[PDB]
């Protein structure tokens, strides 16, 4: 039962209490805290020889206090390696984080979020004996809830891997494909596009049909067909229907709510039209 | 039953649940922890094969106000963890559920709860356990706090709101408007409001036997001013049509309004009516 | 009264509100709530049909300077739970209310304060109950915190925000300007600043029964060069006009400025004016 | 004594705890940080127009003060102000909220800097019967992880979005000098395109006879030949003998934009733009 | 023994406790994280020129410090510097702040590494009368769980902003290798068009002759012819015999573009190209 170097001050009446006073005339009193995390336990202080190990044993999470997170401090007047391992079965040990202890600095490992039933730090010394080293062990617990004051926006950044030139990277552009007519063997309507969304079109026409024709439609807010045109690809023709197979038309879409491809006629084969809409 | 920890003593000899701190050591700090941190063991019984365990229905009403549950389970042999509601203490629904493997420790997620009643309910698998450990911890309350300006926050967003490596974004508004509705005699009929679309698609329909549409636009002035449009199915480009069953694509970027104007029909009725799109 | 917990002694057989932890219990902690997680049974009396419970106001302010309160209420029949202010501790403002549904466990959101005293109010329906709690929590202050900056913050957005699954934006900007209001005589007026606009659309009106506007940009030397316009009527192309009435469509990317020169002018006055867009 | 009666244990001993759990075997301390304690500075009635001044408080001490905050309640009007003083002398205002009658006011946290802080309370043209004035302190700043589990919902201000859309700037522009009063032939500086989709080029200066020759670098770093367009008569060229002009280009693909002055005599030429995304 | 009085319960128990609730029967400790508390490291005037150093603190202990914040008044001008070592004998500065004469001064919260920490204080050129310096030391890390209800406000960095918008870059750009230096006929590289708009193609190379035919593939996959414009004159083809030329294509909606190089005698041929969203 040693006494401490720190005293703890005594109220009006002479009761002591682990207290602190202020306000100006020093009449009030408050309780200095910190959370658990904030403390440590010495592992040990042995000096090692050239490569021993320190091995703690292991630490069970399960108990009054529920273990959910670690932190190691290490200092030793040469090199060695701290490791942060963790065991179901506090028999065979896997390691979680590791970190090279320079000669005479302090390190830390960052806090570890257990997962494991048990936890443990192992330090192996490098090839020079130690004359002196600590290992502190501090372990944390919980998770309160809290509100942000609603008062002042929170600054926020991106990642210098979200922008380029100090501007925030975006995709504006979506893409689908369609399909109006798959192997159709006589004249319909087939599907027909709903535009959500897209501007450009790019319609497909190919297959065995020896004779077909397909005409280029679009509706708008009537529900009523509207014959557009398109423009061919490997020639710039603009119509709004083909005889051809083995084809692409361009289509300007914007303000549409559908399109159709309609085949007219088909004879001797069949013949697939299918696109892709491009905002 | 005492314990294996020692409270300090001051200088004074006056025990307290301290510890020291400064070059010195002389200032005193009381190590805290929120009641989220502490568990209690519920159970340590090992079940037969499909046996369940069952905790008597906890009320969340009390001097603490239990906000929130999470449980850690330890078995030998596979099983499954269930934490459970009610607001009768007698029927009862899941909340969450965790597959619990053998030799594995395995915690559920904190589980805010709304009805009076929680309970944990673990069902071993087919196998009989040799060893068993269920813990439970409860939260309680919200602290206001404000988060220290210096730095900004980094932020990140979720692998579903990116794609290559970029945020995903939508750019494009579109709405449809009415310029004319069976009209049946000459007006101007709505103006539509651009504001913020660049692309109008107006479709022209009816019964009408004859009929002329006027296209307009409005700038900063408020006059009517003529503008040109482009018919869907020949490219024709004029200010205004005799014809109907037909469409035409204008630019509107830069004007206030549109207008369709009838300037005239008979022999029947006229709608006009668009798209636009920014 | 005694209660069912036992405080535990440490090696000295000193008693604390604290809990072992470490590998070999040999350290202490205290386990805490914030004041927000307790709370107080305000009654458990059964109401009948259509009676009130109103709880007497609660000063505010004390030693402790209540923030905020948080309500539960459970009842086997529905009623209606009020949290109210007054200034007075007489007359009584709403500042929330929520519907109970029978054997339903009902919370309040937290209310944040502002008058002097603060009540709740419980209003039983058309059936007397045969069971009822009500509790209410109180809350005070506010901590600074330092959010660590080791991992980015996750960052999602509402439903409101968003649409198929990408962020809803808007990348046009658009402003009016004048070059000129009912100018009497020639000058080159004011100098429209592109300032991120991609197009730019000029009225041209008013009652000068003559008029010359030269259409111009500066780029980086600031000299004045001749730009072409589109006029929105015929698609005429120009780099000036002698009418007026009409409006002309500018492609301005890449210039600093605009300039719409009033050259001559007679008999009367001329504006001219524009919207510019992105 | 006080109306609050601390709770016994199993053995009977005192605690400031609430029991918890199913079974009321588990003990909790409630707290509160300090900054939701407040103390009561004056509840003496003012005559019309009088002050109260609390005296100077010392931020400095075994706990150091960093935010005061204030509550006022009286039967007719006045005005708080939180005011602060680096010599417990001179005073400088950092608050000031109006107090109605009858209204219970508060101010916000005030972040103190200099090292005193006070309350002065002036009363308005109505003698009090009825008065209070509270103060809570804050200090410290404790370090927090946020749960990385579920994201954080964020909403814009007013001021950032319309229409309910986040206002965005996508457009990017750049000026560039590709030659300025150049008196010999040259390439000169070479524009990177970096995200551009359009130039304007003007060439002007003295020179009385000059050529100038419109070129890109794509992959392979050789020079193409690229088309403008003149602004004033939209003639299509790739290259010029004029000067006090502007060409118009689109660069989309391309690495790098040159200006070439081919020849010149008589004087000296410039050649600048601006890229556009 | 100080001048606060501990209240006592209806029993007559005392606690470090605050009374709560309308009838006072309630009782809540008041606490505060240490990083609230501060020591007085000084008050001992300096000469000019004099500086005060604190004694290396040990961040190794039971209260494992993580960080540490300074306070200091004088009535002459000095400079504060927070230093670290991890030997305690050579000392590094991590910040250093400028004290005026009558000004508190605070630095920020310094977080720590190595393994002991200090503040030193070196007076300016005039005998100080007055001086104090506080430090206060923090300590942990709490995880907390962010309220779901209320979406957080959110701002941006100047830096991020312009006009009151958000600064966005939409566009995107690739570089692809159609063909490097090949010596005979092939399709060659398909590029994928994967949200680009728009490409250049260069061809360029050693061969005396060459053809390149320009492709792209929708969605059943067999080529289809497309016509590119030529950069120097604005020709428009669906292929070339030439090289040392650059070719643009509008590319949306295809799914991949294909440079097929036809034929080739005397020499190499490369065709790469920019994709541009």
């Amino acid at each position: 039962m040693v006494k401490y170097q720190y005293e703890f001050p005594l109220d009006k009446a002479g009761k002591a209490g682990a207290v602190k006073p202020y306000r100006g005339g020093k009449n009030d009193f408050v309780t200095p805290v910190s959370n658990l995390s904030g403390v440590a336990e010495i592992l040990t202080n042995a000096a090692l020889k050239a490569t021993e190990a320190y091995s703690q044993l292991g630490q069970d999470r399960l108990g009054a206090v529920l273990i959910s997170k670690v932190k190691g401090w290490a200092y030793a007047d040469r090199e060695g390696t701290l490791f942060i391992e963790e065991s179901d079965n506090n028999n065979v040990w896997t390691t979680t984080a590791a970190v090279n202890v320079a000669a005479g600095v302090l390190t830390a490992t960052d806090w570890v979020y257990l997962s494991k039933r048990y936890y443990r730090f192992r330090y192996v010394n490098g090839n020079l004996q130690q004359s002196e080293f600590v290992l502190y062990q501090s372990v944390g617990a919980g998770e309160m809830d809290v509100r942000v004051n609603e008062k002042t926006p929170l600054q926020i950044d991106f990642a210098e891997n979200q922008t380029h030139d100090g501007r925030l990277k975006v995709e504006a552009r979506k893409t689908f494909d369609f399909v109006f007519h798959e192997n159709a063997e006589s004249a319909s309507e087939g599907a027909a596009l709903p535009v959500d969304g897209a501007a450009h079109l790019l319609v497909e026409v190919y297959g065995t049909a020896e004779m077909s024709e397909v005409k280029f439609w679009g509706k708008s807010v009537s529900g009523q067909k509207l014959p557009i045109r398109g423009v061919k690809t490997d020639d710039a023709t603009t119509a709004s229907s083909t005889l051809g197979k083995a084809e692409a038309w361009a289509f300007d879409i914007k303000g549409f709510k559908e399109i159709i491809m309609e085949i007219i006629s088909i004879t001797g084969g069949t013949l697939s039209v299918k696109g892709t809409a491009v905002s």
